[PDB]
């Protein structure tokens, strides 16, 4: 499943900004 790998990535991702709502706090 592809949607594991972009929950990787979304772990890469929203990890890297410290918590994944704040997607919205890095474009803040």
């Amino acid at each position: 499943g592809e949607d594991l790998l972009k929950a990787e990535e979304l772990a890469a991702k929203y990890r890297a900004t410290g918590t994944a709502p704040k997607k919205i706090l890095g474009i803040f």
